[PDB]
RNA sequence: GGGAGCCCUAGCACAGGUGCUGCAUGGCCGUCGUCAGCUCGUGCCGUGAGGUGUUGGGUUAAGUCCCGCAACGAGCGCAACCCC
């Protein structure tokens, strides 16, 4: 739960394609990209872990959004790690505004395993056992940890806040706080609290993510070890 | 001398009408068409009528199934359940 000097090669990212609104975050132009301004990557993150104690404290959630394909796995464990859901593979329209509705696919998949324990899997004809099994499929391929959620999270953790953007604009119509690990791309103030790192890069994202759930974990009461990615990020 | 009932005149209340109106109608039928379509709930977009979903790419006899996607689903259809 710190480290300054994790600059690493994780400091700054992306070349001109910058939202002119992450302007104070960045030190230079050097050759073709910004680099962030490292200082504030650590006091910005200073105020963030701060909000997150006080999130696993009071005993809520946060919905870790990464859909990304270079952090996708990395979501996966860290989110697994902590009890908290994810989503992980591509977000839906209305997890969050329409999370009642959505939720009718969790009411399903829990319901439908029940289907694979009985003996009406032997019974019923196989023009439904086909179809209801390739159906099962899929739930658990969208949703394998969103239905760890019962109700809106307190917060929701996103990797990407411009590639997510739909989870961002989700999240404030209900007035969920939004953490993100931000970079260049994006636009800061769209969001409550910043991390801002870099949206890509697995050398960022997993340290990011691990140190939050490290702090996750160690506030709510386990005080734990290395995570099942660390250094397994190629 | 009266009475129930049945056959009966003479008047009543009604019957009956394949007389009109199929644009006053029910019912049933024809037809586009056994064509692959027509919608809904909730979410999202839009001042609004409305849109998205149902568009895109592949496939099928088929909105048939797959991939994808601000949508996630569902109903009436398709298919199947019936017969030869
Ligand atoms: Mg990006
Ligand atoms: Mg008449
Ligand atoms: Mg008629
Ligand atoms: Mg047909
Ligand atoms: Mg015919
Ligand atoms: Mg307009
Ligand atoms: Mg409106
Ligand atoms: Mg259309
Ligand atoms: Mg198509
Ligand atoms: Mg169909």
């Amino acid at each position: 739960v710190k480290e300054l000097l994790e600059a690493g090669v994780h400091f700054g990212h992306e070349r001109k394609r910058w939202n002119p609104k992450f302007a104070r975050y960045i030190y230079a132009e050097r050759n073709g990209i910004h680099i962030i301004d490292l200082q504030k990557t650590m006091e910005e993150l200073e105020r963030t872990f701060r909000f997150i104690e006080d999130l696993a404290m009071r005993g809520g959630t946060i919905l870790f959004v990464g859909t990304k394909k270079q952090a996708q796995d990395i979501v996966r464990m860290e989110a697994e790690r902590a009890g908290m859901p994810y989503v992980n593979q591509r977000w839906l329209g209305g997890m969050l505004t329409n999370f009642k509705t959505i939720s009718q696919r969790v009411h399903r998949l829990e319901e439908l395993e029940a289907l694979f324990a009985s003996p009406e899997i032997e019974e019923r004809p196989k023009k439904e056992q086909v179809r209801l099994k390739h159906e099962l499929e899929r739930l658990q391929k969208y949703l394998s940890g969103f239905r760890l959620l019962k109700r809106l999270p307190d917060a929701i953790f996103v990797v990407d806040p411009t590639k997510e953007a739909i989870a961002v604009r989700e999240a404030r119509k209900l007035f969920i706080p939004v953490i993100a690990l931000a970079d260049t791309d994006s636009d800061p103030d769209l969001v409550d609290y910043i991390i801002p790192g870099n949206d890509d890069a697995i050398r960022s994202i997993q340290l990011i993510l691990s140190r939050a759930v490290d702090l996750i974990i160690q506030a709510r009461g386990g005080v734990v070890e290395p995570s099942p990615s660390y250094a397994l990020v190629q």
